[PDB]
């Protein structure tokens, strides 16, 4: 007995705390709204039990209810304070638990009432932590409520300690919510958060410890540390009393010798910065940097003192008169944070970016270098690169403070990979950087001298190579010191990882909004560390663009604009630049994934695949391949044509004996050499009069004569449309003839006969007061007055938009949606006999707007699925949930007018709204198309079609019977989801299989299905399931809004005796005539059956099996169903196209399968469907499941 506040966060939170309490004779009252002072909430309140409120209550309440406000908190406190808890605790890896406590002036801090600890395993999301903390504490409080009235518990004092977490700090970790506990540490090792030494004073060490030995080599010119420390010094006491100060640029322009080694130090020991400049660029830029750098002075010699046109003070490093007699060091009057060099990236004059890295940046590098490398006095490097590229800042400083001899590469041996082999084999050379693609050619050369080579620069894809060294993969932006991850490549890859990180440096793989990403997702790779240099030269709005501040962290990161994902392993890989993205016929592609696939053609060493535009704009790819012989354009496609669909096989193929490399080494990408090779033109009034119809229904101009309609994007829906648009020309082709033909060459043999040209609009209907409705309409209707209440047949969308876009904007939109289709405003009535329809020129519709927490959006968009009153009008409700990152849109509707087609109609046609487009008028109607089929059964087609089911359903009906538990005695519906990702790589090779052997993605899957429901079931040769068609029997309906859909049984044959190819051509024969005679109504299928709805099984079949093709919108792939805990059949396998891959959702009745048999259903799945794509000539048998 009592009257209890509850103060929870939305209506249905807590619902078993409040059933308890009221079975208890309790009154409770639910809000959560602010509590007034003097308010009707307050008068006449025994207890106040507070549960995720979101408001916190005056000190006068407070007052008031002393002792008498329960709090339930879901962490141990004083551990995880304020919001979040969960999270934070596995996050920060704190004692878990779940408190219920008292509310005290200070909040978060009144006395403990009950504790208990909490276990959450490594496999669970953190969405499972969180439904499972809450279930813990809701059993708590209902075990002990008993013990806290009657004062049976004794409160006791929180301990001084703890964590407390703010409503915003959890911004940056938004993504992470359904990651698991082990994935989540995983990614906190990875991400969670010093030098006080310039790079001389290192040096000036290193020659103390060696003085004697070499330094550098050039040409039998030899320096040792000792000597080059004096000549240095010379030089820098000259520099310094001519004005060198700290953060001063001097520029160098001379050629790799002892001189070049001599000037960098010398403006490192005065103070300054030096600014390399190679006398072999061309005149332009030379000027260019001269000008853009604040450098006053220039050390040159003769020979290139007239490249600089007089432009800045010169100091001729030939004149005895430019060094100075003292030979000691300077004192100190660098700070490490001063700059040591600035070196310009790619680009043309104006353009190109001066790059300003500083002490600390460097030493950092080279102290990480010798131990990583294991660099000892005894080695020997080589200074391979340009000294206006970074590369050469690793030749150099890392070697010098390793005591290593420098060799300066003889200009007439860096370009011959012949010569420069001898030189390092007779040198004894053990250590250098080689660009990448100088190193992919230096492989071939026979070398015993190194022991570590490393590259860098670009994508490395060549590995063999003649020689015992070590091979490091390098990365790193010239804005982030050299480089910042390595990897040794260990054996062949794929891809090979560019690896993990070095000293003081994390690597962030963050989205679009800066939030980070879960290890595994593909993102943009930001750098943090003591690699980020000060900036850009006289740059800083870019500066501030590329340097940024990250708003949640505060912390200073460099955005590369690489796109890049974290291996299990720790390892990153890159996956291309962010801007290099191209969509060709509808496809996001990187060209840089096609190229692994022509490495490993046995007779192709080398590849470049390039995008190009032609004058028009179209895009169209160009494969480039190293090989000792042309090989043929056609054995190229059916090389790619394995693994890939045909919109990512290039266009062209250019055959050549070497790629050219430019000045850094890297290939020349923009050097390499200037309708494909396969095309036949139409020579035929028939041929020319098919490759328009093909074009227009594939959507491809200029279409060929060899051209497979199903590589080139053709399935069954185009098929259709195929077929169709032949009957338009007076010739008529069958469904089966297409597959057998799948080439306007060969389907040309099939089209001679001009008859059977029958074109018959759909009519429109006079106006009634009543219509008569579809077959599958009054299938539904009757349903549904099975139990009137049931949400069993609602179906849930929801959209993710941005807070910028204006919610009545929307509301608007979907109210012209109403008014635009008759779908929308039908209503369904029992006339006696007939269910019949009615439709009303106006309806109203209902449009919630709430606002919540990220957390809440489920539960809030549970409360308002509900049934449908079938004779009310519209079948269609809405809303938008805001939140602080997005507006949440949904919308319920009733199957009896949505199905799979009509949402992707009314998520184009919502997108045109939104853009501010004009839509034309309806043309048709459903209640027509009703009219004209209900007349077709009676017709002989429909005749012969359902002859074809009273045959196949005869007798012997097999009985796909799973494990299942002892299933209930009525049918139930409550049911749960699991889902299974298929990554684009495997997706891409079922999709090119299916292709290559005349059979659509679905052919394809529905076998692996079949196989999978064989095994299951004791190896069965045969096997029943359902699917679903999309049922647009009339062309005139594929825009309207409505029910067509049709469900099948498919009696499938599995032989365990022969090979997967086998069996996917006898699925195939058995799908085509099921899809031929798709037309009767299944409740006349369940007829020919002899089956009746009854019992608790569903009549003819227990698994169904259903797919959708791709998106058609931007707004359509950003749409999710939402599963209202339903399960119409047993079990149900969809398969939908995301992202360039496949996800594959089981839903499944909870009542037959618990979590744990479901898991190892799904893991069998994957297991097998890998088995089947890598193994398409192996035996079905020899396909196991665990
Ligand atoms: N091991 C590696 N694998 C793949 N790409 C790499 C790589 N190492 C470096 N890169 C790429 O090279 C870029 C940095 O090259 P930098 O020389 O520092 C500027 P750049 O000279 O303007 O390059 P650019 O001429 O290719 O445009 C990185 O962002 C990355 O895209
Ligand atoms: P082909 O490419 O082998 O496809 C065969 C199908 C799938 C039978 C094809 O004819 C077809 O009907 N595609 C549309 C199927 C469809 O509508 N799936 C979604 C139905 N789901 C809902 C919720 O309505
Ligand atoms: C090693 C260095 C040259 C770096 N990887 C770059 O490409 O700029």
């Amino acid at each position: 007995m009592g009257r209890i506040l509850f103060l929870t966060t939305f209506m249905s939170k807590g619902n078993k705390v409040v059933r308890y309490l009221e079975s208890l004779h309790h009154e409770v009252v639910i809000s959560q709204e602010k509590v007034h002072a003097q308010s009707a909430n307050l008068q006449e309140i025994d207890w106040i039990v507070s549960y995720a409120y979101g408001y916190i209550l005056d000190k006068e309440i407070v007052s008031r209810f002393r002792g008498r406000i329960i709090n339930l908190h879901p962490s141990l406190l004083p551990w995880n304070k304020g919001r979040d808890p969960v999270f934070w605790s596995v996050w920060d890896e704190t004692p878990k638990g779940v408190t219920i406590h008292l509310i005290d002036e200070h909040v978060d801090t009144g006395d403990i009432l009950v504790q208990e600890e909490i276990a959450f395993a490594d496999e669970d999301t953190l969405l499972d932590c969180y439904n499972k903390a809450n279930q813990a504490i809701e059993e708590l409080f209902i075990r002990e409520w008993e013990n806290i009235v009657h004062g049976r518990i004794a409160p006791y004092r929180q301990t001084a300690g703890g964590t407390l977490h703010f409503k915003a700090d959890r911004d940056f970790y938004k993504n992470l919510n359904m990651t698991t506990v082990r994935e989540l540490l995983a990614l906190k090792r990875l991400s969670a958060e010093p030098i006080d030494k310039t790079f001389h004073q290192l040096f000036e060490q290193q020659v103390e410890m060696t003085p004697d030995h070499v330094a550098v080599v050039d040409r039998g010119q030899s320096l040792t540390y000792k000597q080059l420390n004096e000549r240095a010094n010379q030089l820098a006491h000259h520099l310094r009393g001519k004005g060198v100060k700290p953060d001063d640029q001097v520029a160098i322009m001379l050629d790799k010798s002892l001189d070049m080694i001599v000037s960098i130090l010398a403006v490192m020991k005065a103070g300054g910065a030096y600014v390399p400049i190679d006398p072999d660029y061309p005149g332009e830029r030379i000027a260019y940097m001269l000008a853009d750098s604040s450098a006053a002075i220039l050390l040159t010699n003769a020979l290139h003192e007239e490249k600089a046109n007089g432009a800045s003070d010169i100091i001729d490093v030939h004149d005895p008169d430019s060094y100075s007699e003292n030979t000691n060091n300077l004192p100190h009057v660098n700070r490490p944070d001063d700059l040591v060099y600035v070196m310009y990236t790619s680009g043309s004059t104006g353009l190109a970016k001066g790059v300003m890295i500083e002490h600390h940046n460097l030493v950092n590098f080279c102290e990480w270098y010798r131990p990583y490398f294991g660099v000892t006095p005894a080695d020997k490097a080589l200074v391979y690169s340009s000294f206006s590229f970074d590369g050469s800042a690793l030749d150099i400083f890392t070697h010098l403070l390793a005591g290593a001899a420098l060799h300066i590469v003889p200009s007439e041996r860096k370009y011959d990979l012949d010569a420069l082999n001898d030189y390092c084999n007779q040198e004894g050379i053990t250590i250098s950087y080689l660009p990448t693609g100088a190193a992919e050619q230096f492989m071939q050369m026979d070398n015993q001298s190194f022991r570590v080579v490393i590259t860098g620069g670009d994508v490395l894809k060549k590995i063999e190579r003649n020689g015992t060294y070590k091979l490091y993969n390098g990365y790193g932006p010239t804005e982030c010191t050299i480089m910042v991850t390595m990897f040794e490549v260990d054996k062949p890859y794929a891809n090979i990882p560019i690896g993990k990180p070095i000293d003081r440096t994390r690597i962030l793989i963050l989205d679009e909004a800066l939030a980070l990403q879960p290890i595994g997702v593909a993102g943009e790779l930001f750098i943090v560390g003591e690699g980020l240099g000060r900036g850009y030269l006289n740059r800083p709005e870019l500066t501030a663009e590329k340097f940024i501040v990250h708003p949640q962290t505060g912390e200073r990161m460099y955005r590369t604009g690489d796109r890049a994902r974290f291996l299990p392993d720790g390892n990153i890989e890159f996956l291309g630049r962010l801007d290099n993205l191209v969509k060709i016929r509808g496809y996001r592609i990187e060209p840089g994934e096609i190229e692994p696939f022509l490495m490993n053609h046995p007779l192709i060493e080398l590849t470049t695949v390039l995008a190009k535009e032609q004058a028009d704009g179209r895009k169209y790819l160009v494969g480039y391949y190293v090989a000792p012989e042309e090989i043929p354009h056609g054995e190229l496609r059916e090389w790619l044509g394995n693994d890939l669909p045909d919109y990512m096989i290039p266009t062209y193929f250019v055959h050549m004996k070497a790629f050219p490399l430019t000045a850094n080494g890297k290939v020349d990408r923009r050097a390499l050499p200037d309708l494909g090779e396969d095309y036949v033109a139409p020579t035929d009034e028939l041929e020319q009069q098919l490759a328009q119809v093909w074009s227009h229904v594939l959507g491809i101009p200029q279409m060929g004569i060899d051209d497979h309609f199903l590589e080139r994007g053709g399935d069954s829906i185009k098929v259709m449309q195929l077929i169709h648009q032949l009957k338009n020309i007076g010739l008529s082709l069958r469904y089966d003839q297409l597959f057998t033909h799948p080439t306007i060459r060969q389907l040309k043999r099939l089209l001679t006969e001009q008859k059977q040209v029958s074109l018959e609009p759909l009519r429109e209907l006079d106006e009634q007061a009543e219509y008569e409705t579809s077959a599958v309409e009054k299938c539904m209707y009757i349903i549904q007055q099975q139990d009137v209440e049931s949400i069993a047949y609602n179906v849930v969308y929801t959209i993710n938009f941005p807070l910028t876009v204006d919610t009545e904007q929307i509301r608007v939109a979907l109210e012209q949606l109403v008014l635009r289709h008759e779908g929308l405003r039908s209503t369904y009535h029992m006339r006696g006999d007939e269910i019949v329809k009615r439709i009303v020129p106006r309806a109203e519709l209902s449009f919630v707007r709430q606002t919540g927490e990220e957390e809440s959006v489920q539960s809030l968009l549970a409360e308002q699925i509900k049934p449908f009153d079938l004779a009310k009008a519209p079948l269609l409700r809405a809303g938008v949930i805001e939140t602080a990152d997005k507006k949440v849109l949904w919308f319920d509707s009733h199957h009896i007018l949505l199905d799979g087609l009509s949402k992707s109609i009314l998520a184009r046609e919502l997108q045109a709204l939104l853009g501010q487009q004009v839509l034309s008028p309806v043309e048709k109607t459903y209640k027509s198309f009703a009219r004209w089929q209900n007349e077709w059964f009676a017709s002989d087609e429909y005749e012969q079609q359902i002859a074809y089911w009273k045959t196949l359903l005869q007798g012997e009906l097999p009985a796909v019977q799973l494990p299942t538990k002892k299933r209930p005695p009525q049918l139930t519906f409550d049911g749960a989801i699991q889902m299974y990702r298929v990554n684009p790589e495997i997706t891409r090779k079922l999709k090119a299989t299916a292709a290559k052997h005349d059979l659509t993605l679905y052919m394809l899957m529905l076998t692996i299905v079949s196989i999978w429901l064989s095994k299951m079931n004791s190896d069965s040769n045969q096997v029943i399931l359902g699917t679903v068609t999309d049922g647009r029997q009339h062309p005139d309906t594929r825009e309207l809004l409505g029910m067509f859909v049709n469900t099948l049984p498919l009696l499938l044959s599995i032989d365990h005796e022969e090979s997967f190819l086998h069996n996917l051509q006898q699925v195939k024969a058995k799908l085509l005539p099921a899809l031929q005679n798709q037309y009767v109504p299944f409740d006349k299928i369940l007829e020919a059956a002899r089956v009746k709805r009854e019992g608790n099984r569903h009549p003819l079949f227990d698994v169904m099996f259903m797919m959708q093709g791709a998106p058609e919108t931007e707004l359509e792939s950003n749409m999710h169903h939402i599963n209202a805990g339903i399960s119409k059949f047993d079990l149900t396998l969809e398969v939908l196209e995301r992202e360039n891959g496949l996800n594959i959702v089981f839903e499944y009745n909870t009542h037959l399968f618990d979590e744990g048999m479901i898991l190892r259903m799904v893991a069998q799945f994957e297991h097998l469907l890998l088995q089947a794509v890598h193994g398409l000539d192996q035996q079905v048998k020899r396909f196991e499941l665990v």
